[PDB]
């Protein structure tokens, strides 16, 4: 059985689209691989693409996942720390703005700890990105959502910002961020990634994506 | 096989699958359809039978083509309506209405249950009480109404409600709502032959997104 | 076990989607089935929607299929072969222009050859369609890419035209070219069909389907 969406590329499904795969116990996910972008094989744990589903959930919305395979959704983080549990695999960002220009930034490794440990994002290396690095700055963090208060602000982020992430003091990336569609007046608040195109941009499209 | 799985987009919740998509699931007969379950709105588990989203399909059809069900999984369709009364007969669904306007605001109407009767009632509506919804009630009119189609008028006006319309519905004489009426996109000049919802955006206004799902 | 789109019509799948069919050999394959178009049960094996795939492919790339289940893709050259090599499917093409307006063209046989003929377009006569026949004057030619020109000119006709195709010198359609939206002055190049719309206009919507 494929454990990845590498492992059925390798088997020869060259379309993107949504496959199950086993998980280390055996318990199958449906995912959506991505099987053209960088080689591909990619299992996509992240989607925006037009604003149809709120990102501006609460704790355990985000443990177990939402959205629609038929486009914006989030693969929950017990599924995400699953994925990249044992092992490494690469993340990947995928960003397109509203002029349709790419940016892109991709670490060496990434996993978040099981929900006893929060989600703590334990994150490699940025290897190499046109929209920077904005995640390391996150590393060894909690998961935040609005009713979750492990941030270390003196109120809160997630409220503050209207979407989830491992936010500290607070983010410089927010991809779970608002579909505010461009560049927003408020501050800090829509698909933001600081070093990419800023506090005052939300991106059309966001995609985050692993790889073995 | 039938009865190791799934009989309602409910039962798959409850197992686990989160994500809103396409799932087959066993009707009482034992016959699989593969059809579409929202997973992310108002607890989830609601099994979706009409979806409008950008007017890529024709819902002008036929009596036959609404029986059997017509689009596709990709974007919009209709599940039809032998595969909704299978759904529905035996018990208490409830029905869930989700339209989406083109300025992104989001109005709902929920109903208590909803049945429709097989083809030889011509699929009439059975339809328990508004119980909220910000898109305000827009079906109560056409409860026990038979379903009607461009080639087959069974609604209570004096001539044909689907051409007049350019739709399918249970109309009475003629309607209040009409979500399978033509992909207008917004503000229309023409009168009633959108995809409509009179107590939501009015008779000349055509919705963005039309949903239509239920749920045990 | 289904052997066609057709068959699954057959047997009461009436929406359009991804299926699994067998292959005259008994590969499984996930095909695309457009269960409403002229009496439904065919299977789709190019689609273009949106411009979000990039069609100016290597031999390669063509030869095992592109693009996603979500979108655009084409099915692969071997996957066409063998849908298409036992008997008679004829080919329908579909064509949507920015207007919303349909128009197709309808051919009675339609078959690709194995990669050692390189994929030869073997067409049987025009039946009808609105978008008149611009695919007869391929009849009888290898396919091309830009990175293998087996076309019948001096030069590379994929290149020329940015595309990939059963060129000869150079072409009359081209519905694996730029998605250039609607008229555009450069020549030949977008998704075009001399017939239908002409050189310098490029369709919103290709699909081309086969049936037994
Ligand atoms: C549904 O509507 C029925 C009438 O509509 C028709 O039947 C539909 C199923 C559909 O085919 C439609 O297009 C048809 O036109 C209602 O039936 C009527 O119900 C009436 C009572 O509400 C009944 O009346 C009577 O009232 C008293 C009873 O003591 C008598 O004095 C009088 O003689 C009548 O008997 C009427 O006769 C009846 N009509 C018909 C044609 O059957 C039906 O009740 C309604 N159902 C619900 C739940 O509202
Ligand atoms: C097709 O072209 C080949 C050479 O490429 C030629 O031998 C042949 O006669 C043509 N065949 C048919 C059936 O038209
Ligand atoms: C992936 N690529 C850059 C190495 C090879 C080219 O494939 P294609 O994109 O030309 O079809
Ligand atoms: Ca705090
Ligand atoms: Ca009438
Ligand atoms: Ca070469
Ligand atoms: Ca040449």
């Amino acid at each position: 059985g494929p454990r990845t969406c590498k492992d059925l590329l390798d088997r020869g499904h060259f379309l993107s689209g949504w496959h199950t795969i086993y998980l280390p116990d055996c318990r199958p996910l449906t995912v959506l691989c991505d099987m053209d972008t960088d080689g591909g094989g990619w299992t996509v744990f992240q989607r925006r693409v037009d604003g149809s589903v709120d990102f501006y959930r609460d704790w355990a919305t985000y443990k177990q996942g939402f959205g629609s395979r038929l486009g914006e959704f989030w693969l929950g983080n017990d599924n995400i720390h699953a994925l990249t549990a044992q092992g490494t695999s690469e993340l990947r960002t995928d960003l397109v703005d509203f002029e349709d220009n790419y940016q892109f930034a991709k670490y060496r490794s990434f996993k978040v700890a099981d929900e006893a440990e929060k989600y703590n994002l334990v994150l490699g290396a940025f290897v190499e990105g046109s929209a920077g690095d904005s995640l390391t700055f996150h590393n060894n963090q909690s998961f935040s959502t609005k009713d979750q208060d492990n941030d270390l602000n003196t109120g809160n982020c997630a409220v503050m910002f209207q979407g989830a992430w491992w936010y500290k003091n607070c983010h410089t990336s927010n991809l779970n961020g608002r579909y505010l569609r461009g560049t927003h007046g408020s501050f800090a608040n829509g698909i933001n990634w600081k070093s990419g195109k800023g506090y005052n941009y939300s991106y059309k499209v966001s995609e985050m994506k692993v790889r073995p």
